[PDB]
């Protein structure tokens, strides 16, 4: 029996959950646009893969408060990124990525949804914008001041003049959670019961699709069996997900089940129709429109290089060469303790883009899902802690 794996003030299980000992790394990879002018004339985009840009994470739980006497527990998962230059392809403060002007594509999308339409329209007309821009890798990630957002900010202070894929994400959390500790049952360990005071979502169609299943992803319940499916709620993905057993792996001396993201997760099916707002009309297998949760921006999540996706997505963008080894999402879990040993959490960020007659900025651009950047959030257990665990286990 292993009731040692429960969150209670005293056990190492708690301390490690509170303050993760193992280092997590995120590597960013960007797609540099080689033929912007030609794309605007309706030609096939060709892109060039650039990276990695490696960041070591700092994690911990804060505002910790036990609930219902040892069964629930509220906390916030802070997270920050420390750049590692010698692990990266170059200096992100100097290196330039040319890609889509996301700020203007966003406000356009807002204008189209009759949000600040005039104000947005007048400014674009006043100050001509380029659809493709060039900025530093650091600017794209952690943010930079944009003309049009600054002009809007003058009138609407609620709207930020800065934009960045990870703007204001360094040293912050993704909201108030209340986790379920193993006290009641070891099965429902580090399981999620609420987020921002809410036990479900509300932006997806079906009650089913709005459910919050599983753990935050950083750990699992002990005594896993190959036959069972494992649910996760990655907040940044804007929906729950499951992973299924792939095969047997060894990480140091420790046994590990390899759980991967199956292709059912983003497949164009009636099951997943409830993710395709408004009227269940999906773009095709292997992508996810997350405009709603990303503040009306035309953001489409997918896997790297449209792996596990419809082929015409891959065909649309020259330079998209997907393969399983490099681009799949996997996680090697010690079946016994439900602890992660090795994992590559991988996914892409794309932008939906189409020609618009009212907006000359769009030129004659093709209708497509435009890949901007993907990443690999990884972890790997070292000898010391491994054999410590391996001896601790027995
Ligand atoms: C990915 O997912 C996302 C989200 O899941 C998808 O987006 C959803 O789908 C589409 C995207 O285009 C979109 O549907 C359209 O919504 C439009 C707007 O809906 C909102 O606004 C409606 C109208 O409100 C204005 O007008 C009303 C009076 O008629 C009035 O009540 C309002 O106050 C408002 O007034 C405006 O005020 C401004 C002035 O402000 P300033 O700028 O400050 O000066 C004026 O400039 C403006 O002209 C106007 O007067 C409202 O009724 C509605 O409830 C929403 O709140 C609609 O316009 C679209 O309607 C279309 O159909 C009509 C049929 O009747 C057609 O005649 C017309 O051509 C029109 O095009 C349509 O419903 C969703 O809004 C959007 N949802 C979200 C949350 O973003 C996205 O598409 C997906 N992408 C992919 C690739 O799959
Ligand atoms: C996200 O957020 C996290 C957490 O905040 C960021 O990580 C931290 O970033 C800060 C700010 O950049 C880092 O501080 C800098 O550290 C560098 C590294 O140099 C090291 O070695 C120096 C030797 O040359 C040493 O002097 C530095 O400081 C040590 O010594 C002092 C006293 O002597 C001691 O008090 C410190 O604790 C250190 O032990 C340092 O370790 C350093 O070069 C920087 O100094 C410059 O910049 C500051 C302004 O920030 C300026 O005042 C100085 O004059 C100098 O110009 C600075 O101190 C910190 O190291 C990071 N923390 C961790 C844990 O890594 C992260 O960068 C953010 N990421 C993103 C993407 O936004
Ligand atoms: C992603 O893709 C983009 C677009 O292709 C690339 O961005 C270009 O990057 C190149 C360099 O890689 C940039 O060119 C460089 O510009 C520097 C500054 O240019 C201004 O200032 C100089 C004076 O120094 C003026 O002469 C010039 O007119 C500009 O106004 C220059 O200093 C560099 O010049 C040196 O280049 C080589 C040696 O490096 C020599 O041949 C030259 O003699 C000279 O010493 C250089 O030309 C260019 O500006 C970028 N374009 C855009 C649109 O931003 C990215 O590189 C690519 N990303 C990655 C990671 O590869
Ligand atoms: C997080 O996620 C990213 C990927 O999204 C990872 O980065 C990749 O890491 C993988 C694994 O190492 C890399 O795959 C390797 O590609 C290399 C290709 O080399 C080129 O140049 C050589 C000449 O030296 C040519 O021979 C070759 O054809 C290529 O043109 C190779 O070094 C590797 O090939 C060897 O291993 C593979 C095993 O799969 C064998 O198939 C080969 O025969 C050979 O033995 C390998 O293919 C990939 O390139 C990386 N990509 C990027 C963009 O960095 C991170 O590593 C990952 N995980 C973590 C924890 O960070
Ligand atoms: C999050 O929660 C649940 C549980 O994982 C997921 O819904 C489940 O989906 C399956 C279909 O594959 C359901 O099977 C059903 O069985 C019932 C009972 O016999 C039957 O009434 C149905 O016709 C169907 O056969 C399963 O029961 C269902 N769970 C519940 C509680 O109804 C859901 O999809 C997950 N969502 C996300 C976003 O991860
Ligand atoms: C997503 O799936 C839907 C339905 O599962 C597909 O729509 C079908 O399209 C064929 C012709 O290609 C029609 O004969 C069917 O009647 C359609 N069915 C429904 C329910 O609409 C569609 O092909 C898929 N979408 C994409 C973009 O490939
Ligand atoms: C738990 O540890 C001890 C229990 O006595 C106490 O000093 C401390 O305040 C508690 N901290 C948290 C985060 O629960
Ligand atoms: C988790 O604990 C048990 C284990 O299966 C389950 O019966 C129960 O419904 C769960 N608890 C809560 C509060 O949801
Ligand atoms: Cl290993």
């Amino acid at each position: 029996i292993e009731k040692k794996i429960v969150l209670r003030n005293g056990t190492e299980a708690f301390d490690s959950w509170e303050k993760p000992p193992l280092p997590v790394y995120t590597q960013f990879y960007f797609f540099n646009v080689t033929n912007p002018e030609e794309i605007l004339r309706g030609e096939t985009p060709r892109v060039e893969e650039v990276g990695p840009y490696t960041y070591r994470e700092l994690r911990n739980k804060a505002n910790i408060q036990f609930g219902d006497n040892g069964t629930t527990i509220s906390a916030v998962s802070n997270k920050a990124y420390v750049f590692e230059r010698d692990q990266s392809v170059g200096d992100p403060k100097i290196d330039l990525i040319r890609t889509l002007n996301i700020p203007v594509l966003t406000v356009i999308e807002w204008s189209q949804v009759h949000f600040l339409r005039e104000i947005i329209e007048a400014m674009l007309k006043a100050y001509q914008q380029k659809l493709f821009v060039t900025h530093t890798v650091d600017e794209l990630l952690w943010g930079y001041k944009d003309e049009i957002l600054s002009l809007i900010h003058v009138f609407r202070p609620d709207i930020s003049p800065y934009f960045g894929l990870f703007y204001e994400k360094n040293g912050t959390n993704d909201g108030d959670y209340v986790f379920l500790t193993g006290e009641d049952s070891y099965l429902n360990f580090t399981k999620i019961v609420e987020w921002n005071g809410k036990t479900s979502l509300d932006w997806w169609i079906t009650d089913k699709c709005n459910m919050i299943n599983g753990t935050d992803g950083d750990s699992f319940h002990p005594l896993i069996t190959k036959d069972e499916v494992l649910y996760v709620f990655p907040s940044d993905f804007c929906r729950s997900v499951y992973i299924t057993f792939s095969d047997y792996e060894s990480v140091q001396g420790l046994p590990a089940f390899r759980y991967k993201v199956p292709a059912e997760i983003l497949a164009n099916t009636s099951d997943n129709a409830g993710f395709c707002i408004p009227e269940g009309n999906c773009l095709g297998s292997g992508v996810l429109n997350v405009s709603i949760c990303k503040n009306g921006a035309p953001i489409i999540m997918s896997f790297p290089h449209f792996y596990q996706a419809d082929e015409r997505f891959v065909s649309a963008i020259e330079g998209m060469h997907p393969n399983q080894e490099d681009h799949e999402t996997f996680v090697d879990i010690n079946p016994l303790t439900g602890i992660i040993l090795k994992a590559a959490k991988r996914f892409q960020i794309n932008i939906y883009v189409k020609k618009l007659d009212d907006f000359v900025e769009t030129g004659d651009i093709r209708t497509m899902v435009f890949p901007v950047m993907y990443l690999n959030e990884s972890v790997h257990i070292d000898k010391e802690t491994a054999s410590r665990l391996k001896s601790m286990i027995n």
